[PDB]
């Protein structure tokens, strides 16, 4: 089930084939045709009108630069182009048919009145045109490259924190001193360092682009509870495993006995953990507001402990 | 070791550079060269013919739509194309050789008694062509994208189940209520609901499309044994992680001792887990059969446990 | 350190080797002398009047028949017997002296002014009598025989209470019953009888006699803590192994799932474990109060548990 | 942070849009264009040369085969081409500029002094040229694609080794064999095999190209510490998952006791596990060095253990 | 409660005070008396008549030797002796009386009708005697001397038995040879003793005395049940702690793998463990049936357990 | 097995019956007889010659004070008493014959070729005689009551110790204390005391009296072996229970680290232990040395252990 934009949200339309987007301008002389992508030109920008009445379950694509709307049709000439009055016609009114395979993040514009499929090729003159609907040919796959949004905020859900995975790690061991009896002072120094993971996994909801850069706390296992702990500033990216470091750090003293050599094991619980979470958008261009629904993952460690001992 | 089809199976032979696919028809006029992929138009399916003899470890490429099959020669124009004979000449016979790197599901289709190369690509004329082999450029690698299979089944090897991590997850402590003696009855009632993890991966034999669509059971730990969990019936993606939801049910009375409050701990084992299978497939045309060996993996849970204990 | 009594308190004193106790009445003829044991005669019931001043340390052994005090004397016939005045003179005060080994619950009464140690003898007559101190025999020893004593509560130091051993006992595993599929209704009983174990030893105070009767609740752990079970209600005997049973039962239902065979397993954590405790008593004749503290000492068990799963 | 080469190191300049490689020869008669890619065209290969003083943190991208180095410029035509003098001039010095999201292992070859940007395109002509640097279009975008290198050597950091999971695993409990009483032999045999798997994952240095094969020792737990088996000669490919297989082999035996039936448990801890690495590479035409680090991970298993007991 | 022993029983009755037996003889002249204790004296021997109707709950005491029965009087001379009849005359019936604290396995023999209670004395005479009942004195207790019984067989309630302690403890470790790789043999052996305990505590039915040698099988935990170890041949000492010697005995090989040095480690589980048991008894003179119920009680050994590793 | 004393070493010969000890002087006029025990008094002593030759397995008893010999014989008068030569003459060679029951640490002492048996009793004349060896009564039992004995030294065997219970003692979980943020120093006290347990138990060798004085250290477990605690000052009892005292005493501080409030769970592992050991003592008189064999036993604690945490 494909994430479909509400009508406030501005996208692109990349083809399959043509690895290039659709615009529509008022000038110059070609009003509509296919470009290699700029994210400033307002030319290559749409959103959607959700059709109602007979209409409803099918859609108009706006443009942004020119305020007219997308038209195909057969008799005609020419088939494709621009109009005004927001779907007026029924030239002007889409079904989305999401593929299968590696065509399943992509889809059919089928304007199923006229029965024509909007093309998107290189291969052949014009580029951006239509075909009867009912030969199926690969350049009528279309996918949505969203306009620029700003990941505002991360909410993790806690409750439903989970450990998938959980073993001891020794973190120092020796830091064992001596000097038999009376004294007073050992003082003990832990900083050991683990490589940690993270990854951002899409569940539900907008579709952020894989790779988008942004800061957020991370979660953390306390003793009996899922926390976010701010501490961690790494640049993340969406979608992607990222590595980052976390360092554990402690001071402690002991000698105070008739005649021992103290020991000190420093160790924790590492393993793996997940936590789901809901990130909150906007356009940066506009404001306007979606969410993400996702599932966090992480290689994590837990439960610092220092053991103190002795011997003779 | 890429898998390379058997006699009665059919395929498209896709251009790493072209993205397009090769047809072979009788009519319109130019009778080979390439197009975007049409699931539907015969044309763009292929089979092999296994050579023998002096052939043997070549292949003939059998155009489904005409049953002529392909050639590649040097001398003579046009020096690709289509003819009866299924591998009479020597110009039928190819050396199927896999790449490197991005292309390694990718391979060429050399003609070794030419010394000449299939060609695959939309810069320039012809598009389907050859070239001397010895001059190796990218855009003679071909990839199988081959004919729709249904997925008829499923087949567990549930003896080499393995457990890759265990930790315990307590799904409800609080449940516990009271009225300090006598009484009789304290119902307690279980309902949480863990997000389970499945994927296929492929390991062997066929190679299905990634993202294909179907259903099936998903494994399960018992308590000493591996088992096939039949309810779950959430559509997979072959060789993607998909999300499933597993909810856990029950019910349980207590009350008869001296003067108690019931506790109630329910509780399971989650961790990742993992089964070997094999695929069984067959050609939605013709019921050709092949099969895939694969491994199963899973973030699951198993051992649901209840304890009831007292206080005062 | 053996216990002497205060004054209000009332005893026999039994000799080591006459294996009979001292006489001091008004009439009949022989005042004092020998005797064997008769609870109910006044007779052979005398307490201590603590020497102060220069007797400090020392005492003399009042008659409660008579009200006389014992005096041991050498040149003056007869050597022993009775007399007024509350130690007036310096043949009335005596220095104890215990003895070591099988003589170490006995205790030599010297006169220390005569040099003189009273005698306890069936052998030679007098039976009761005196000897020089410096020539020590084993009729010269003597124990305290006290009054009969009601033992009026005993008070537990719960929060010093102790586990010496651990270990699971499955007190019934089997009661696991089936009908596959949906029913409803499976009902589970517990009656399990283990024999415990009791023990009231002596540590410091009053000299409670071995073998005294009487009843008290029991130490008991509960989860994180000591408590006493009133429930118990057998005859103990001081500073002896007594046996108790302790029934643990227990009533549980289950099923409601998709298709599950219901197990329950009910287990205790058994051992050894001890706890102090302070002893109040008091005379039978006069009220008189004193304390004792000891150490409780039993073999028990703990942490009731039943486990709960299923099978297919 | 992209990695940039020294000086020493070839590579492709591959463009997002054409998919095409630029080309830079001193005959025949265009002397710079794209051509699809040629692993043995020296034309295709170029090195960087590192600007200093008022061109520090710039590039001149200097062809292998001719020696001359790149340029870009507006007024004169052509824009751009080829030129002797290791950036002489103004027009042959470049800012690297790394894309975002699907282009984030893209950059631009922006030439800042003429304010112009390097174009790879195959919709519009001439193919490779150049454009107003502040009009930022999809075509703009390079990616390198580095020249054959071999993978010398792995080197893995043991010391920081880490079980991220743990489960015990019996690999055979059956083998229980018997005959009561006296004999003298019971021998034992092990032959389990459990699928393991490897990733080698980029961290940080050299971009190994995905889908590298090589050959190199694994990871292994022992006891108390990690180790390389040399043993496991697989071919790996770098950033994807491998399986291989590893076979436990054993045999004891037993019997000498007054009347017992053995039993023989094998078993083993499995879960994953991961280590860090550096790599060390060298060009094949050159000789030139350079390292990548990286994180090693797998499903392993470790600690074998055999347990024998007795029944009756 | 005491244990009264039924009517073909025989025994001697001890006195507290005399220490000596109750004879009666025909001749010579003094008919009854008090004895020293001599085994084969019948002279010494007595068993009791239970009085029914107005006499049930009370006793006569038929003498062996002679097969009178005892009778205890007031006005007429002499106050006790013989006299034929099985307890014609109401002088015949006595109440049995336990003592408390030390006279608890004591008791007095009480003539209700005659109100008169049976005397043991050295101190005056005649020794063997009687007195007023209202008046008690130690002198009036006797306890049960039985004849001498065979102990024929102990048999155990299994079922019942319990683990009141569980600790592992090492045999031996050490046990770890090598020759790095090949070679094919490393044979091990384990001889190692550990002093065991025994005690079989009286708990109910015929008393028997304490010190009594006898030989049995002594329990055992297997793995999930209690077992008697008949090999043990020690003689035991009713209601004493003895202890034993548990040697434990093993040979087992191991070397087959690539490069190993194998590690030994031979293990038990000790602790303190306990079972029900009754034993059967019969009269040597008679061949006179009894039981007696006992807790046996132990510190054990079981689950012997041998683990084999590996190192490099 | 009773223990017979060598031939340096002196005792008194206890009689069953008269609770009184044989002597042996030259002066006053009855040389032999019975008396009340003086340690000081020479008389009362009694070393044994070993028979040799046909009187081998027999023995002599040599008065300490006089130097002669006892006698039994039948026919001459008087048949008891004393003589010069170390057994000279065959009336002076005694078996010893020990008992059953409640007499088995005493023994007759029976001159075979006289067919006597040697008396001791308080209720007919002579008190010392003896009586025809056939007609076995129980005045004709004697017990060793030795010469006082110094215990010089406890040699413990520690690699025979043994653990037979062991559960974790929480001795201190409050002890937790915070002030959020920086800070530095959180000092933590632990004085926590147990009762633990000591005793001395025969097992061979030198029958030392049941409650004889002494001072030794105890065992105790470290971590991996039994040592000696020789802190521990207190006056055991051969052969009893006694209890002492075990504080444990730790200082230990923590704080440093982003924001965690400290916890400090002192712990303890408590149990049931024993360890075989042998005893050197010698004659306080002469120096005469002996051993005893003995497994002590006791209720301890080890493994301090103190773990600290973190909250927020
Ligand atoms: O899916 C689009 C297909 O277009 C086909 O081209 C058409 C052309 O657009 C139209 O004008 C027509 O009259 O002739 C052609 C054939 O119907 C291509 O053949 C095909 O490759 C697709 O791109
Ligand atoms: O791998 C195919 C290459 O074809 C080359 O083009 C050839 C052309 O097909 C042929 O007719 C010849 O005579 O001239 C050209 C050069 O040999 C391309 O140059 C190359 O880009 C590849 O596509
Ligand atoms: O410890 C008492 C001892 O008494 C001794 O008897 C005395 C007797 O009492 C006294 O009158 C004296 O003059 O003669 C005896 C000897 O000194 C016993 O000899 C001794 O057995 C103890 O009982
Ligand atoms: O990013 C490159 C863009 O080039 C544009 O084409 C230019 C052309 O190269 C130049 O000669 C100019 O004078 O006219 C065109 C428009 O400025 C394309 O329009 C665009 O698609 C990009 O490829
Ligand atoms: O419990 C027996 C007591 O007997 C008392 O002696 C009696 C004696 O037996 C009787 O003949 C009577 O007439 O005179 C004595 C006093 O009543 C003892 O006095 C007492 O010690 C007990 O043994
Ligand atoms: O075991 C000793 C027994 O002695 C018996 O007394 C003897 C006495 O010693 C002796 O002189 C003899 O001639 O007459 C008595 C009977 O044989 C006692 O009868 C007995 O009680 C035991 O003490």
């Amino acid at each position: 089930d494909i994430y479909i934009p509400p009508e406030g949200l501005y996208f692109r339309l990349l083809g399959f084939a043509s690895r290039q987007v659709i615009f529509a301008r008022n000038s110059p002389s070609p009003d509509v045709g296919l470009s290699p992508v700029n994210d400033q030109a307002t030319d290559q920008y749409f959103s959607l009108i959700y059709g109602t009445g007979e209409h409803a379950g099918l859609y108009a694509i706006k443009s942004k630069a020119t305020g007219k709307v997308l038209f195909s049709r057969r008799p005609a000439e020419p088939y494709v182009g621009q109009i005004d009055g927001d779907g007026r016609y029924p030239d002007n009114w889409f079904k989305i048919e999401p593929g299968k395979t590696y065509l399943s993040k992509y889809f059919r514009l089928v304007q199923p009145s006229t029965g024509t499929a909007l093309v998107s090729r290189t291969h052949l003159q014009p580029y951006f045109w239509n075909h009867p609907q009912t030969e199926v040919f690969d350049d009528q796959y279309f996918t949505f490259l969203f306009e620029d949004m700003s990941i505002d905020k991360i909410e993790y859900d806690l409750k439903d924190g989970r450990i998938l995975s959980s073993t001891p790690n020794v973190l120092a061991t020796q830091t064992l001193e001596n000097t038999s009896s009376q004294t007073q002072e050992m003082s003990f120094n832990l900083s050991q360092t683990l490589t940690q993971t993270s990854t951002f996994a899409y569940t539900a909801g907008f579709t952020i682009a894989v790779g988008t850069a942004f800061k957020a706390g991370v979660p953390i296992f306390a003793e009996t509870e899922f926390k976010v702990d701010i501490s961690v500033d790494n640049q993340w990216n969406w979608g992607e495993e990222n590595t980052f470091s976390k360092t554990y750090t402690a001071t402690f003293s002991v000698r105070a006995g008739p005649g021992e050599t103290v020991k000190a094991v420093s160790t924790v619980d590492s393993g793996i953990i997940n936590v789901p979470f809901t990130a909150y958008l906007s356009s940066k261009s506009t404001g306007f507001e979606v969410t993400t629904e996702g599932i966090w993952r992480g290689v994590s460690s837990w439960d610092l402990r220092h053991t103190l001992t002795s011997v003779t």
